[PDB]
DNA sequence: CTTCGG
């Protein structure tokens, strides 16, 4: 009697079947099978639409997804002819919930099911995973459901208020709204910024040997040099033109540069954006394909941990392919659960050898591979130099450095300012002085890169949710991406102001981050899901009830006049 | 009309 192994996608089914013997039949569910209604007397109508009942202790009406009836039948029919069912969904909470939905729709004794967990699809990982199969974790499922229901309530109860008060078709979302707020705030900072004039002066000189030495003026009378207009710069240039220049100090020190940690979801998104020009969506879609194909570890992670076997494999690669000088004494540890960073499943698999992956996916694999190999290599070593020069009442500086050992940079694609030899007390001959006018700059616009970064920093959102927050926002008319930077739209500003005014708690960054903590508490049996939802709902209805009132009574302002 | 996840 064979066993039934169920996964989310045909691609994952294919890969996992490579490592499962004849006693297993693998089948995919082709994505989610059940969720809240697709949605296509007033309270009753609302509950019907939501698919959840906040007033009746969160009773839910899960419905099989449009067009999934046939796979459910295929699955039930296959479930019959099996002696055990292994739920092999992805390792995160959403994956736990999908496994749960499968178990619920298929039915049977819970003892007929096992939940297997792995962070990559390789022979050895599948072996370990099936050698020690666990049970469905209901706390993690409930944490998912809690998130799901909260999101649903906000969306379906706040949005209709927006239709009445501002405009039809608008949306609000527990997360989407807070993300928009960040962009709107940045927009207003930029619009309010008043740039200030400041000047710099550089000096080109020659050493006693005749070599060029470029210096920057740093101090005048022992105070930082920063003239604010042309008059002041010219007065300074006048003095600098006549001064005698000499080297006050030469400071030589060895410096190093360290490789970064291996990627996690947020840093991968950032590096793929800045280095490859890939949008967050593209990146996550390709990462998922690489993972389901068995080439990298799971792509939703916030851990920088590396298994002992993974570290062994990469140190072996470094020793064989770069040499002893590139291998640290002991492995580099980057951590702080059984989770791991985003890394190649097999270090001897090169991006060029990837089967059935487009060029851009190979480029992402390369990005991941290089980061993983580099993170276990030695630091690059430099000989840095700082020269301090005196000229009458002025102080000037020049900094340089020469690479002495490439270390981890050897694995990066194949250039430092070098300073001439001079000794303390040497006279320098002035050749030219170049003043330059500059102005202060407003805060930088959010890039798709910096935004993810900001959400992480504030504890808002998670690896499973940093994804495609940046699509509707744009569809929706709230913010738009232009020339690789975000711009708030007026409707974004209009909605944000209204939400901040009447849904202060919901829009508050710290409260939003706290909710992620609350959900983790549920996942870890430190809180109960319906109680957590009860508290959320009590606070939410307080805001909503008030928001619905006339503005004269403190309700949300209409979008008009 | 709408949520987050796809
Ligand atoms: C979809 C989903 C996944 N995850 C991911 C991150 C972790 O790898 C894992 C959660 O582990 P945990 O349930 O023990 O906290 O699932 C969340 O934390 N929250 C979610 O809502």
């Amino acid at each position: 009697g064979k066993a039934l192994v169920i996964v989310e996608s045909p691609a994952k089914a294919k890969t996992i079947n490579k490592y499962l013997g004849s006693d297993y039949v693998v089948k995919s569910s082709v994505g989610h099978i059940r969720d809240l209604p697709t949605s296509g007397d007033e309270r009753g109508a609302l509950v019907n639409r939501m698919g959840v009942d906040p007033w009746h202790n969160w009773e839910a009406h899960y419905e099989v997804l449009p067009g999934k009836e046939k796979v459910v039948s295929e699955l039930k029919q296959l479930a019959e002819k099996a002696d055990h069912i292994y739920l092999a969904t992805d390792l995160d909470r959403e994956g736990e919930a999908i496994a749960w939905h499968l178990r619920e729709v298929i039915g049977g004794d819970d003892a007929r099911y096992s939940r297997v967990v792995f962070n990559e699809i390789t022979k050895n990982a599948i072996r370990q995973a099936f050698n020690k199969p666990g049970e469905l974790n209901i706390d993690r499922v409930n944490a998912q459901q809690a998130r799901r229901f909260m999101d649903r309530v906000v969306g379906y109860m706040v949005s209709p208020l927006l239709w009445k008060k501002i405009a039809r078709g608008l949306s609000a979302g527990r997360v989407q709204s807070v993300a928009v707020r960040l962009v709107v705030e940045r927009e207003r900072e930029i619009k309010a910024f008043v740039p200030e004039e400041f000047w710099e002066v550089d000096a080109s000189t020659t050493t006693p040997s005749g070599e060029a030495l470029a210096l920057q003026v740093t101090h005048q009378n022992d105070k930082p040099f920063r003239p604010v207009n042309k008059e002041q710069t010219q007065a300074a240039v006048s003095l600098l033109e006549k001064a005698r220049y000499s080297v006050l100090e030469r400071e030589d020190k060895p410096t190093t540069s360290k490789p970064g940690a291996p990627f996690i979801t947020s840093t991968l998104q950032q590096a793929a954006s800045t280095r490859l020009g890939f949008g967050v969506k593209k990146t996550m879609m390709m990462a998922q394909r690489l993972y389901e194909a068995g080439y990298i570890t799971y792509m939703r992670t916030d851990s920088t941990n590396l298994s002992q076997d993974a570290v062994n494999m990469v140190r072996g690669y470094i020793s064989d392919n770069f040499g002893k000088k590139y291998l640290p004494e002991s492995p580099n540890q980057y951590a702080s659960e059984a989770r791991e960073a985003i890394r190649p499943s097999d270090v001897n698999v090169m991006a060029e050898s990837l089967k059935d992956m487009e060029a851009d996916a190979q480029k992402l694999y390369q990005l991941i591979w290089r980061q993983f190999v580099a993170c276990q290599m030695t630091p690059a070593k430099y000989d840095s130099t700082t020269l301090t020069v005196g000229a009458g009442d002025f102080r000037l500086k020049a900094r340089g450095r020469i690479l002495r050992f490439d270390g981890w940079t050897k694995v990066m694609p194949a250039e430092d300012r070098i300073l001439p030899a001079v000794n303390k007390g040497d006279a320098l001959t002035l050749v030219e002085l170049t003043p330059a006018q500059h102005f202060t700059k407003p805060p930088a616009r959010f890039s798709e890169a910096s935004l993810v970064k900001e959400l992480e920093k504030r504890g808002i959102g998670r690896p499973s949710t940093y994804a495609s927050i940046i699509s509707t926002i744009q569809d929706r008319g709230y913010v738009r991406v232009e020339n690789r930077r975000f711009y708030a739209e007026k409707m974004g500003e209009i909605v944000t102001d209204r939400l901040e005014e009447n849904f202060r708690e919901l829009m508050n960054y710290d409260f939003t981050a706290q909710m992620e903590n609350n959900l983790d508490q549920v996942a870890n049996h430190e809180a109960e899901w319906k109680a957590v939802l009860d508290h959320f709902f009590s606070d939410f209805t307080q805001q909503l009830d008030k928001a619905e009132k006339d503005p004269e009574e403190g309700g949300m302002r209409p979008n008009q006049m």
